[PDB]
């Protein structure tokens, strides 16, 4: 059931009803997964948290990537430290969906 994907989105460029679905979406000020019916759920995080977790990745190919990736590195830069950052706060809200 878990999503795999996410996307960095803009609010204003968000839409749920055409979005897709079982996915999650960073915006500047929060973190929501669009479940599998199309309802957008929180996922607990401050809107500060959200606009550094945004503005921290940066390269192109993961605006819109996977979220486990295993060659991501926390330690070799603050995009992927951001990147392996927001996979575990997904994994943890995710922790029941199965």
């Amino acid at each position: 059931n878990a999503p795999q994907k996410y996307q960095k989105i803009k609010r204003e460029e968000f839409n749920p009803e055409t979005a897709e679905k079982n996915k999650i979406y960073l915006l500047e000020d929060q973190l929501v997964y669009l479940d599998i019916f199309g309802k957008v759920i929180d996922l607990g995080q401050t809107s500060d948290t959200c606009h550094r977790l945004f503005n921290a990745i940066t390269t192109p190919f993961y605006q819109n990537y996977i979220l486990y990736d295993e060659y991501i590195d926390p330690e070799e830069s603050a995009e992927e430290a951001a990147m392996f950052e927001m996979g575990e706060i997904v994994k943890a809200k995710m922790k029941n969906i199965d």
